[PDB]
């Protein structure tokens, strides 16, 4: 179990892990790739033979780090930093960057002791700024920069002693190889897809616990019909929910809201969505963004701007727009759950101990997620429009947005794995109080499809209710804290617990 | 040159021929296609035959006509009509819709016949009020339904008198196959996403020109560059663009700022999208979009909702948001054309006889530009995130907002039709400014690159200025009307006419 | 009847009279103001006899028209041109803009002789374009010049000969003074506001009727609640809500959902919002703002800013955000009445006939309101927020957008008043559906409030349904084209017909 | 120093001092006031002796509490809770409520213990679920409610204890008292109406300061202008521009482009709506909003929704409006100040030391300002109009999103607070500079306007930058860590440090 950087292209799965799960990294031995980087820094070396110079322009490179040294805002997220590194080591492994591998080699180092130099949320406009944090602290330039190393704070000097590392003096290009690029925003937004792509999956079993816990038919996801429209998102969706619900005796067998007739169509373009954006923050993700770029084959150098992180901006405002669609789908759902009117026969508010009039159920999780759906409907919203026309002396008189739009895109993920959390919870307690009402007992998982029975009992697991007949999930309003089974279930999601495992089917059918 | 319905699949270019341009239409000879269309009919027939009786399913299915006869606001576009009639056919095609061949030739009859029913731009949430409005006057079912008989208006009743025809009667299941799908939305998009890719290809003209009124290098666009950050949209925006400044006299040959160095990573993302897009309405285009759907093949028919536009209503958003990214990018070239600060020597606001003092050149049209690229970016907010939970009685829980979000998308390429002539215009004079600074002539095609020079010449030609190199496009400012060069550029574009044709060759690239 | 420019401030009430009902004006004749006018010309050509010649001062000012004559789009209201010429000439009078008293009264002949000069809608960022059209066809310039004489298309130079008028000549600062300033915009403006105040006070109406359809309680609206609560809107609502009420049948005297409970609380801030606005645009319809400003008492002129129309801009950005606000609050009660559920007894969808199966009733009227809602709410998005930072070669670093902004709010009004009547129509089948639940007969009139009874009888007058106790306004769905009411109540609506006059009451009350 | 609740409306400045501040608090003691809070409980009391049983109603009144246990996200801050508390006593002193004057008081002994029950930031959507936190704890219903006694975490009945208080049981109508109504979003909102308050007189501070290192003139706030255009906004803005420019040196006296020149004109509305806004959260702060409400002046109780939060929610929209647009008219200011071709002379991204070359100066300082910008406009986006309507069992069709909308307020406030020290610290360097190539010293107090004097002194203080004509603020870029002062500036700013106080003068004049 350990990643190699430099011979194939990374993958969304391999950065999570590596920066969420600190897994170890190795940079590949391939002589015709090391022979690539030190190809790359000849060239800029017998630039400096030929013709500015070699003390001026390492200065040069040094000063850089220190007047970029104006972030703001509260601290990006230590495995949003990870991935960053892992990026930036990734780039400069096609060797066209100029810059000398053992600084390529300072990450892998700082990666595999747990060494995450400290970044602010606010600096780049799409990331100069950002990475000139990361940089410093590389090269143990000052003690102002700080880092993390497996728990508290220390400075840089003292974290390179501790590796028993020697500080670093930037050479020739080496300054803007290092701060010129996409590594932070699309380490940030490598991130934010694969959470999404989680919270996707998990989006779909909770439609299959509330088709259930509403009576609806299957005949909706029958293919001949997506096979008339077929769009291979839909086709998908269809497929996925066809078999969620498969051998389940909550479902009606063959009326329906559209939010249940029409779900694979509407999920359709969202999932859709969501891949096409996967596959273009992976070609940034394996793409050389520095500048200039050394074409050592032809022994010349060229200034363009692979620096523009223009599809991590435009991919992550996408990416809000579809997270907020999927939010306001499914509280509609708990809409139907909730009301007697639409329910099927549910209990208001899926009330659970009916016996003590004073029991309101879930009508109180319910207005919680209704104050959340909008707020995801808000933050989908775009920001790649608004960029300033006269930034940076008017020189970036275009820009991406890249940077912050990654991390609104990282706000949504977190406030709708809460969202799940209590979408989730209506679900299952939805089944149980079908299951009764059908059999007289509360034991869903005897009549729950067994592919929806495993994210079933994963979220009782989370929460701590205990499967039983003789009792619902809920059961009166007085034996419980909703908010802490929310946090209960955020957690898990957020870490990739039990309840994703139940997912994993999902996740790896896309 | 005529299109045939049924065989194979519809792609925009044949729908917008039909629509645009009168092309005529000719539904396959096909047997096997007849006999599912025939197959699904009596599929219905025999469902009278054992079981709701014929005569109240005909009324049913004609009342239905009268209640949707709701529509309001302006009315749309004859080629949105012409293009939802032809989608309309083409998807009972499939014979899966349970419809008379005769109902589906009372189609073609129209389309050749050009007679084009009246419909209202407000009714549909994502069709049936529109659909209900050329259902409606089709089968003649009254006066009050008004049409466009190639010229003036005439009364339905009247239109098929006239035209030989007999007014018809909704058989059992007619009315639904007919007014349920999403053919007028998805009408209004292919047009749409056509004119789009026609605006983008002159957007990369636009810029080629501006490109050589600045004098800006073409080492930006080197595929080195370009293949470091593989992304097909960057990869391919590059290479046109190196292709488009071919053999350039006015372009240096090897600083620059952004909008000209980071040219191809933005447009990027445009371009990938508008071709994802395209990909997704082609299907919707074929796709059977009626209810219920009959499978003949299986004797049984199926109640889902491939009826819901959502690939229509999210894939017109995004396609207004680029609109919107194109067009401020292009108010960024201008805005440094027109500052002699920025524009490398030109005149300010490309003032042409600086021998007069009262000429001020083009800075009130740049202020004309400066007012509708806002707009644009106005129209890029979404539409299918607002969608109304409360709608048909909480049974259409969920709806794609798809039919209004495409009249939204007319608007945005409506308008930014206009703004691509306000630039045009920039460019014109741009480029032979700066020949006259290098050479002293104002005979620009002496120097611009063979690629641009037909849709320069596209230009004059369409405005009515003759190539000369005693004077450039605009000479003093008393010498002519701005906004009739800018409603003739506009109709020129809208028509498809020389500067369109100017553009050929990068419209098919993609 | 006669309006006289120059010794009152102008008021919106006044503006639209003359603009939309053809009224006549007439410029006081107050030797202090004449003096003041003529006094501010003198300072002008006294500082031409110091010092910049006559000639060329003259040639500049006419220049400016021309290269200033780039508008595009389609073109303005004939009613939003006369306000804005009566704006100008109201200018002027406060005899600061050093302009001759001939100018100022060609207006007041155009104004009285039905003249209406061509302007487009793009071109002003926030009005030199527009005006300048104003402007040149005032002088009769040029034929490119075209206006609306009574009726038809006449160029400038024809219009003053039929006038008997002779072309002018543009002097020292007239130019400036007439196309530099917020009269177009702020003319655009006062009549969105008047048009909105009219349909505010329908709004108002329609909940009456809404209420009394659901038999809901007047209780909601009692004042020691809102006294408890004393923000003047709500307490304005809340009381000409008790009224509109006043001894209603068809109400509970003494539950109800939020639409109905808190109307009071949610309708108030649009209520004290609107007001903010009229007096905000009060104010600037009463300003100079050409520029330089010519201060005759201490000799002296300044240059400043006053020609920013940022109240314009975010007034009418806040207005569409009201609009879409009681649109979307009117479109949840349509839903309770729609919905057996919720309507209170109610027939679905307000049908009219239950004998006859086939009928629908108003299902295909909601799913059309249902189309309209959101897109208000999509024209509640801003645009003042996105100014281009870029304009005019960098010198308006900061605009207004109040052009555009104010052109946005009129299509949000238009689209309201179809809205309006789709809700009108709601409302008046539900009252006689209710009358018919409680009585046994279908004349509301014999128990709806007096006060809602005036606007019941304008709107049946309007659409030409006969008050009957044996028939609905709505029976069958053959009967009638309700496209035909719609567009039949709008017209009146926006003409100012019996169904305006019918909220006199109320508009007059704010 | 103490704030007495009940004889006196509070004001925003008084909700403050308690909250931020730990001000003390006493509920009078007038008679008056006591028996209206004894009389509105007996009333409910005299209820139950007819007539829903005394223990009953109360078990309602306390399981009210748990189902309402469910709120999520983040912690709202201990200011902001305390405010909310501070508003629901005030509000039940009015005596209508029908609450125990020892609950009254439970609040008072709080507030001076320094006890802040714990809040989510999600839960209400316009303030139940967050009221039903602050009531457990303050009755000592169970531990899951933990609070926070003057610096670490305990739950409430600990804290109780510690305070000598008895738990308490909620009695008839008590618990309907407590969380109902508008309490929190109101003290949250009231909280960020300050901040902007102080932020706007800090903005008004920054452009004195750019004004002068731009040595742009004093003319365009000559009040002549002003008077010509009344807007009281735009007279307020230009008069204290006129006195902050006072017996300046550094402005020309006697061009400037329109972020100088209409400064007034655009600030204006700004200035308007904040006070607007101010009057109108005073009134909800007032405000009686729970129910039912006791009328014991009629024995009577009435049915109302004065809960909806309304104006919170619409105020709190316009107010994140307000700041994007503030922010972006500040970045545009900087802008001119880096740029040489703009700033009239200054050194190029106002860099210090020009004899070392590598120095680059405030450039990085403007890429994060560039970055946080944008976002500011973002966050203008409204939520208001994104209410959901299927809320609460389709109960609360209609709702405010208040809670969200005045978080989301809290958010910018914070942001803004960042970008305010990076624009302070633009002017304190510029004004140096101007300084140095005006009169040959760094010394800019020599030649400030003695009001803007005040500021710059303040801002240096805090970064700890000594006064000294020998150098200017930032003088290498190695010399300083830019993030330290802005962390420092911005901290300072929020606790209302030196540099606040030294806009007093500016925040009182409003």
């Amino acid at each position: 179990s350990i990643v190699t950087v430099g011979d194939r292209n990374l993958t969304i799965d391999e950065v999570v892990n590596v920066a969420r799960h600190g897994t170890q990294v190795r940079l590949t031995d391939n002589a015709d790739v090391i022979r690539g980087v030190q190809a790359s820094c000849d060239y800029i070396n017998n630039a400096v033979e030929t013709a500015i110079s070699r003390e001026q322009a390492a200065e040069l490179q040094t000063n850089l780090i220190w007047f970029l040294k104006s972030g703001a805002g509260n601290k990006l997220s230590l495995a949003d930093v990870r991935a960053a590194m892992l990026l930036r080591a990734n780039s400069h492994l096609y060797g066209a960057s100029g810059i000398r591998l053992e600084l390529i080699q300072r990450i892998e180092t700082f990666l595999n002791a747990g060494v995450t130099p400290h970044v602010y949320e606010f600096g780049s406009i799409g990331d100069l700024v950002p990475l000139s944090y990361i940089t410093g602290a590389l090269i143990g330039l000052d003690p102002s920069f700080t880092v993390d190393f497996d728990g508290k704070e220390m400075d840089a000097v003292t974290a390179l002693s501790r590796l028993g590392l020697p500080k670093l003096q930037l050479q020739p290009k080496e300054g803007l190889a290092m701060m010129n690029g996409t590594s932070v925003m699309t380490g940030i937004a490598a991130n934010c897809v694969y959470d999404a792509k989680v919270l996707l999956a998990l989006t779909m079993g909770v439609h299959a616990l509330a088709i259930q816990g509403l009576y609806g038919t299957n005949q909706s996801f029958h293919p001949f019909i997506h096979q008339c429209k077929p769009h291979p998102g839909q086709l998908w969706t269809a497929d996925q929910m066809f078999s969620l619900l498969k051998d389940s005796s909550l479902v009606r067998e063959e009326q329906d809201r559209y939010s249940l007739r029409c779900l694979a169509q509407f999920i359709g373009p969202i999932v859709d969505g969501v891949s096409e954006i996967t596959k273009q923050i992976e070609v940034e993700m394996n793409s050389v963004t520095d500048n200039p770029l050394i074409d050592v084959e032809n022994q010349v150098s060229y200034h363009g701007g692979n620096f523009l992180g223009q599809y991590v901006g435009v991919t992550m405002d996408r990416l809000r727009y579809y997270i907020g669609l999927l939010a306001k789908h499914i509280d509609v759902q708990i809409a139907l759950l909730v009301s007697p009117e639409f329910s099927n026969g549910l209990p208001p508010s899926l009330v659970g101990n009916s016996d003590r009039k004073v029991n309101m159920g879930l009508k109180g999780l319910q207005i919680s997620g209704n104050s959340i759906m909008p707020l995801l409907s808000f933050y989908g919203n775009s920001l790649a429009d608004r960029f300033p026309t006269h930034a940076e002396q008017f020189n970036q008189n275009i820009n991406s947005q890249g940077y912050i739009s990654a991390n609104l895109t990282r706000r949504s993920v977190d406030i709708f794995q809460n969202y799940m959390a209590i979408a989730l919870m209506f679900g299952v307690q939805a089944v149980d109080l079908r299951t009764y009402k059908m059999k007289g007992h509360y034991d869903a998982r005897t009549c729950l499809s067994p592919n929806t029975v495993q994210l079933y009992t994963a979220v009782c697991e989370v929460v701590g209710k205990p499967l039983t007949s003789v009792r619902p999930y809920i059961w009166n309003d007085n034996e419980q804290c909703l908010d802490e089974h929310i946090a209960r279930i955020s957690a898990d999601i957020a870490g990739g617990g039990l309840i994703v495992q139940a997912v994993e089917h999902i996740f790896s059918s896309l």
